DNA sequence: CGCGCGCGCGCGCGC
DNA sequence: GCGCGCGCGCGCGCG
């Protein structure tokens, strides 16, 4: 563990009543609030600004890594987030141990007649599973990161020795193997938790059968409240023997250990959704989170919220000749050529700071990002034309580009 | 071992007489008082509704999981499990004691006498088998240990020392591999029976020869009452000929262990009971049931059923501006998009409440839940269209959905 | 090895942290690449020697001659930050920290605090493509570029090895089981050890040998993975195209140890197939190398001017001439047609077959001739670059349109 | 049969105190050939010489100058891998491998090293695969080299049930344990008279050796193997490191 | 501590 | 190009 110990402080829901597990988390955020708290960005001051060449360009490479603006969908995917985690929890209360006697009290009074029945059982699996699909730069793997780095991951619970985990994240496997998904599952565990699994359940000669039922003994031993899968878009395409054995397997974690599942990919990841009503219908359960391009213009005017990112991203400069508002003559490039996915235009900022830096000519024009765009994206260029274009059959050739 | 002191109340039945395993039950019900008992509602009072929004929110969050209103399909499936259960134990009583001298006598007036035959063994297999197969969505599990709920998981007797598991539910193996059906057997068992069987048999490298034999076993030293297996649709990844072998092992443990085998399953796992005709008769050997979409109209006449659902789903809205009554025009549409399948009617209820609580807008209309229709609920919608399109050809392409 | 001392940097992220402040200090670009120049030394004694001794002293210079050209001021930067960035996600930091997360849990769950943030640890690796000619120097030059920084690094203060690069590369039919016998017999060679006889010779499956290279990679922090020749998985026929990239994406994403790749345009339509294959494939962007071209603009260009000139005083003839004529460049060119390796080669063996004619003179006519006779199998390329046809030199694969 | 190394230097800036080239005789159409093999065997041995001797103190005096001092950059491993491999085409009955075998008669095979726990071996003659495959050929070359030396790989390696993986890095383990100045290889027509979509593999093969393991390599086959030395610039430039021999009367 | 048995996986050949 | 059959190696359990 890292040694978070719990305190227990009530929330307003009636069916998280004295339960362990839910009331040792950060407590319920309103939906504005919440995503105020994922606002980052980069600080510099005046002094870093009158710096030299090669500390301001290592400086202004950091962009990608830290700047974060959050957006409109941010208020749907935390919401989901904050249920998911605390809802499957509520069928997986650690029971008193006055149990037996309400058990026996009931069955005494039931089978002497005065009463129609009596229900034996309180623990049933509460877990559930989402889907959220997006194109490629789409800022999902940063966007749940940032969501989940205000929740701890690994606390402590002094009462009764349970190490409980909240989360961890794995990716699926390369060849979509199912008996390589356990050995991501023992990495990211003992790496976030302080132990040795991969040691003991790795390179031994175990299996598939004796080392999925390992990876289920750790998921109960330490309840694990939410897993999330990454990468799902490997299942599809070269799948050794087929894709269904691991989704089901999934199915069967969702429904027999109560650990909800959440599974990520590109939209290249709907042609293994979609070939029967089960497959489909429980491959999300809260529905699915169709993330797609931003676009410049709303229904009848051109998008705020591109015009603030813009805005936010364009504020930060390291250049003497700087320009401090932002023109539309130039706002408008940026958009023929990145068509709103959310990697190109950071990385098109940072790479025409870096060739104005260097060039010498140290001022951002409208010429330099196509200049930098025609040499140093090339590999890029056929996937963003048919953006550009529009029309749905050039679109199709490609599996991931969604068309509109 | 939960120890629940085992009480011994006489039921009617003729052939259940001095039973240890079956006067030991909740007494016989009638089927009209049993399915009206599991009846469930979400517990609102009337100021919830001023609340904080995240805890409304998370309050209607919780219907999918708590709601739940008996259909006249459980009317069947509690008479068949309710006879299921209790009649494999006939065949298994323990009650047999001083059988000594009785054998004794017959046998020493059949060697000589007027006794011309005598019978000694009367030990049977007396149980049975279901098929319950239905729409993904139409509630098999929820229904199931809803109804199988109302029995003790465990009942302890100490004057016979004996540890009885009336019921287990277990799901099948992920690629129909019997290895890992034993993993899960021995799973569930020291899950609900307090014990460790689990690093004890299954972790060693024991063979599928003796895995199985210790499973046998430790079933028939538990007089193991019902085995639910769910999820038979996974057989049909193994196409190697690996179903028989899966198939052949539950009628032997029918054969002669004596325990009642219950398979579910979507129409997916029906290519799997077509082989022979021994796979189709064993595989309802009580009866098999069906379960479909329930329809709008039944007749000329609307179905009181849907309506009485629908209705009683409607009181459950946390929005402030809701409507007194559920109106005909938003139901016509309720049914045209969910189509009858009974986890999407609900599903969209609940994400048209989270709509509308985040737009501010709080009240549910026709045009907000086709937003959520189109919205959120996207891949499920071309088995939606199929069901839509009402033609043969576009339901058979889907092997989960049944004509 | 080399015994760690610390040395404090510009940057301001890049501070406090072990990884980076071992490495050398951060340079300017302009004396980056002029740093990077090699040459043989010569005496004026050579000029009296024999025939041998003379043949094998000339015949070294495209081993020990490195002139930079233009576009190595953006590689050496591109590589630079790289390699730094690569260490800013990981860095030890969970020295005294656990107390600090105590008091901000105690903060966000009871008092006036709601926005702390957990485990700042992350991610920080990002990708880079580098495709060229084969002839354009994207080899040696990669190997003067990290030829300044030490291999491996030992910590004291910690029982932490650090080994900054790694060269492997892709080999046959694309397949994983190629690479990790190639990443364990690098690291092994690199930094004395038998990881290969321990892992290599066992029977081992693909999906178990794998982490064990990933083990192995994070036991050693790796600030840089070098995959040359990634041209090896076009023809490969199967599913394991896909599945290396796959392994390769998901090594940036997980281990954090950045990855560079590096192949010929026939690799070009490796990563065409979609979106997240070409993205995934060029992070901080992907340099093309084009040959040298004759002329810049209306006026030649200044670069192959000075390639030819320092190119020329490396000679050693008795009747040597320091000037050289138009006309000998202009034929130099025409040859050899932008391809660096074939002009080193064509002068090379051009020299070798003046000193052993007996002619002590460099000619365009021996030029010609050394062209002809020994570049037999080279010149059917050539010929479509030299007649600037667009069709003629979109045959093939293995060299771009302009 | 081993021989001891005498070594004995000569006025070159390149070959110095590096005891896999001094242990070879002195240095003084087919004076091309001869010369070719000459100097691809001493520049292969260059890239590969362990001479060097207190590198510690050399290098950790190099990076405490760097870190502090005014010295701009300390160029670190300068050890290189210095492989070429010509072509060499010519019809069967003309009499190439007359001239080859005339050629590398001339250096002894085999030579031994005392100080050093090595036992390089000068030249290795392989022959092509005659079926058409990527195994046989590294098959052969166990064969080849336990010819060429008192050796039992064919029997721990050669028949062992092991893959076409496993077998490769043993190959070049082997290769550079006895680190060869020449791998010559004749008869390269079978590479792609016939195939299995995996004609130029073994050509991979060989530019990885001529990168990695440093081993020069030499191509040798009658004008019917040009096909593959035609497809794309890749195999053309690398088939032809000091040019290509076409053989003529 | 040595030998016997079984099981898991990997490679080659056939369809 | 994919599925099945065989063979090889390793590990644990018992006397
Ligand atoms: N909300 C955001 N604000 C600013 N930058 C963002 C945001 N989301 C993503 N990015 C940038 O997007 C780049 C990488 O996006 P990333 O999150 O890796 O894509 P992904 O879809 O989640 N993973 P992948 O499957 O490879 O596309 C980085 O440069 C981030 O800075
Ligand atoms: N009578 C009912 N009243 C209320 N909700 C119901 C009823 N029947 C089914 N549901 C809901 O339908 C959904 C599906 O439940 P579930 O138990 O998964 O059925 P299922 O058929 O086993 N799904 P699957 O295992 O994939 O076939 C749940 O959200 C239940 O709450
Ligand atoms: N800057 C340079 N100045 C002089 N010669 C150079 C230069 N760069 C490369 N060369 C020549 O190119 C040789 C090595 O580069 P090269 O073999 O072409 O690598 P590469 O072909 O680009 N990489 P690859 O084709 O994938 O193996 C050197 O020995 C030189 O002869
Ligand atoms: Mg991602
Ligand atoms: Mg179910
Ligand atoms: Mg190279």
């Amino acid at each position: 563990a890292t040694r978070i110990q719990a305190v227990y402080r009530d929330t307003g829901v009636e069916a998280y009543r004295d339960n362990p597990f839910i009331e040792a988390l950060p407590p319920l955020q309103e939906s504005v609030n919440s995503a105020a708290s994922l606002k980052s960005s980069l600080q510099l001051t005046s002094s870093d600004l009158q710096k030299s060449r090669v500390i301001r360009a290592h400086t202004i490479c950091r962009i990608p890594d830290d700047y974060f603006q959050p957006l409109g969908t941010h208020l749907l995917l935390s919401e989901r987030i904050s249920v998911m985690i605390r809802g499957g929890y509520v069928g997986r209360n650690p029971k008193t141990g006055d149990l037996q006697k309400h058990l026996q009290n009931g069955y005494e009074r039931v089978q002497t007649g005065e009463l129609e029945t009596f229900r034996f059982e309180e623990a049933r699996s509460t877990a559930q599973s989402l889907l959220l699909i997006g194109c490629s730069g789409s800022g999902k793997t940063t966007s749940l990161h940032r969501i989940l780095a205000t929740y701890p991951q690994v606390i402590y619970h002094r009462e009764l020795n349970v190490e409980q985990v909240v989360y961890l994240k794995i990716d699926c496997s390369h060849n979509g193997s199912l008996k390589e998904i356990c050995l991501n599952f023992f990495r990211a565990l003992d790496r976030a938790l302080g132990s040795n699994y991969e040691r003991r359940y790795g390179l031994k000669r175990h299996g598939i059968e004796t080392m999925l039922a390992l990876m289920s003994q750790i998921a109960n031993a330490h309840v694990l409240g939410l897993l999330v899968i990454d990468e799902i878009q490997h299942l599809s395409r070269s799948r050794s023997g087929g894709s269904q054995e691991m989704l089901n397997f999934f199915v069967t974690m969702v429904n027999i250990i109560g650990v909800p599942v959440m599974l990520i990919g590109t939209p290249k990841a709907r042609e293994i959704f979609e070939a029967d009503l089960r497959s489909a219908r429980r491959g999300a359960g809260f529905g699915a989170i169709f993330w797609d391009p931003i676009q410049q213009t709303q229904r009848g005017k051109p998008n705020q919220e591109w015009i603030a990112f813009t805005d936010n991203l364009w504020q930060l400069q390291l250049l003497q000749r700087k320009d401090a508002l932002l023109s539309d003559e130039v706002r408008d490039v940026w958009y023929e050529l990145s068509q709103g996915v959310m990697d190109i235009v950071v990385k098109l900022f940072v790479l025409a700071q870096l060739r104005a830096l260097a060039l010498g000519n140290e001022r951002i024009t409208a010429g330099l990002l196509r200049q930098v765009y025609q040499d140093e994206l090339k590999p890029v260029h056929p996937m963003l034309e048919a953006l550009r274009s529009g029309i749905p059959e050039r679109i199709a050739r490609y599996s991931d580009l969604v068309v509109p």
